RNA sequence: UUUUUU
RNA sequence: UUUUUU
RNA sequence: UUUUUU
């Protein structure tokens, strides 16, 4: 029959599309835990330097609790910034974070220890904690530095020019571990490898400030287990979305890395779109298969309207991201396997054996690619 | 099925034309280097011959700072204007800088060093460290001089014409290393070479002001390692495209090598369109393959939506660039491949072998061109 | 009534 | 749940 | 990421 067919396509996409929500739902107010944010009045660019090793070391430390990697976090991402007040500001409308304003007038000489200003609210005994805390690296950290090539730390730093190649590399270091953070880890990246790659040929990249591999891993680990951290890289890849082609250095390799962290872990729904609803013979193989269709197509609307921030799935973990899970559509997904495993030999490389593909279909994709070419 | 192609190619289209953002963003204001910029009030033509010396030895020096570099590109590219303070506030624009206005008098007599004015601000150490800046050549510069013949320094000049000819003759060479800054470096460049024979015969090259190779290699990756240099090399492109046919010497120059800047970088984009959207068969040939031919329109409409300044991405480097790498439709690119390097003997010499290209598809191009003569 | 998979 | 490439 | 030609 026919009429049924089409109530069920309907009946698909409407039970796809329902879990829209508001866009401007407040969560629950669940429990927030405090976090302290560095600010720094005026320019000083060695008290930057300052906070930005302070920062590095802070995240690469052991025996740091979650609230402390976030207000370094927090602190390091936001050190760039004119106006540090009004662009904390910024992650203030993440609802997880209640962050209060630590205005530093600078750093005890010598030390890790602080210089809090007259109006913030701060005690000499957490001082201690920080100072105590900031040196605390892990022992496969060698030389005591994140960096390696030690001296780093020690080059003393009073314009701002040489404070920002540094702390770019930094940044950029961060972000190009935040591209693979939620997806593949704990294991030596080719894709973080060539990223680096190409980012020091593009000069923006310094190897004066590369961090140690293991570094690298722990920063990673530590930006993708907090939330409110991943909600302020978001805040900032949407304004970096929207300045035009003038624009800082900063944003420039802000967007430029988001081109790469953006539709994150999709990586299946993308590949059947693009084996079987971009090479153009595929419904020619599966066209009594219209269940799986109407899927795609659903998702797609879902897609679409789930905001700007649809590419950024991954990243936030919203619960949304379930839904385009290859499981929704096991066959359409063995036949675009099927077709990419000869429409191409990187895909190869693929975690493409689920337990839910079917072999026969990957066999036909097989053989039409097979067909087309032989 | 048919309504999910479509689907597909709508979602194709906004996906990609979403990253547009707003025209009028204004960045996060980042750390932005103190720049001096120098202005001569009157034209003092003898001035500005030594200010042009200054300031290319100031960008071939080794031991100077990034800001000094900066504010030397800059003085250097605005001394033909006739009131240097409104030109100077055309860079002003840029985000990434925070200029100050070096009211300039002259130099004291048989040396480098500089005469203020009295409403301007300025000590004397930093003149002496200006000085001491701007004799610092690298050894491999022979002769103590950038350009070639030593003379030219040493060279008078007391009038307006020519001043112009040498400031003009320096330009050009600029420029013409700018064409090929951000793609291709560290190399001997036959185009170069080949632009270079042209604006000679053109008679607005003098190979009395030619520079020395390292020299001009210098001034390309000084140029590069800089961002509000490049900011208001687009300033001045985009003014040099908005005269009409009556214009001076120096913008007529500017936009004949800016036909030369534009779509830089973006090769394999432009040579997939020549190949597969010009050689009226290549559907012919791919023609089940509507992902990537949806994915080139989608580009096409992002190029032209971005605004004039399109054709300025890898100058510019902002981050749209990533999008038309030749990644996005390795298929597609394959054949263009297989199709160019029959259809023309020049393209033979391009680094098309790139990781994702389809072997069977450049047998493809390869036969069907091979067919189409044969 | 329920019962596989994500 | 994730996993190739840019 | 880039890479031929004008």
């Amino acid at each position: 029959m026919s009429s049924v067919l089409k109530a069920f396509e309907r009946f698909t996409i409407e039970q796809e599309l329902q879990d829209r929500g508001e866009e401007g739902s407040i969560p629950p107010e669940t429990l927030k835990s405090a976090v302290k944010v560095f600010v720094i009045n005026t320019p000083n660019p060695t008290t930057r330097y300052q906070m930005l090793n302070f920062c590095l070391r802070i995240i690469c430390s052991q025996n740091a609790r979650a609230s402390h990697r976030v207000g370094a976090l927090i602190t390091l991402f936001s050190l760039p910034s004119a106006g540090m007040q009004n662009h904390i500001r910024l992650a203030d409308r993440s609802p997880e974070a209640q962050i209060e304003r630590c205005e530093i007038d600078g750093f005890e000489p010598g030390t890790y220890r602080l210089i809090p200003n007259a109006r913030a609210n701060l005690t000499a005994n957490e001082i201690a904690a920080y100072a105590l805390l900031a040196d605390d690296l892990p022992p496969t950290i060698n030389n005591g530095t994140p960096y390696v090539h030690a001296d780093v730390e020690g080059q003393p730093c009073d314009e701002i020019e040489q404070f920002l190649d540094r702390c770019y590399s930094v940044l950029i270091q961060a972000w190009v571990m935040v591209c693979k953070c939620m997806t593949a880890y704990d294991q030596p990246a080719g894709s973080a490898d060539r990223r680096f790659a190409k980012y020091q040929q593009q000069g923006r990249l310094e190897a004066r400030y590369m961090l140690q591999p293991e570094a690298q891993r722990l920063i990673q680990t530590a930006i993708r287990k907090s939330l409110v951290v991943r909600q302020y890289l978001t805040f900032e890849l949407q304004l970096a979305r929207r300045q035009g082609l003038l624009s800082n250095r900063y944003y420039a390799m802000v967007g430029d890395i988001g081109k790469y962290i953006e539709n994150s872990g999709l990586t299946a729904f993308f590949l059947t779109l693009k084996y079987a609803l971009g090479t153009k013979w595929s419904p020619l193989s599966l066209a009594a298969f219209t269940g799986e269709l109407t899927k795609l197509r659903s998702l797609m609307m879902l897609y679409r309207g789930l905001g700007e921030q649809a590419r950024y799935l991954a990243l936030l973990e919203a619960p949304q991201i379930m839904d385009f899970a290859p499981g929704g559509y096991p066959l359409i997904f063995s036949y675009a396997m099927g077709v990419g495993t000869v429409l191409d030999v990187q895909m190869r490389n693929y975690t493409y054996a689920r337990p839910f593909l079917n072999g026969y279909y990957f066999q036909i994709g097989v053989e039409t690619a097979r067909r087309q070419q032989g």
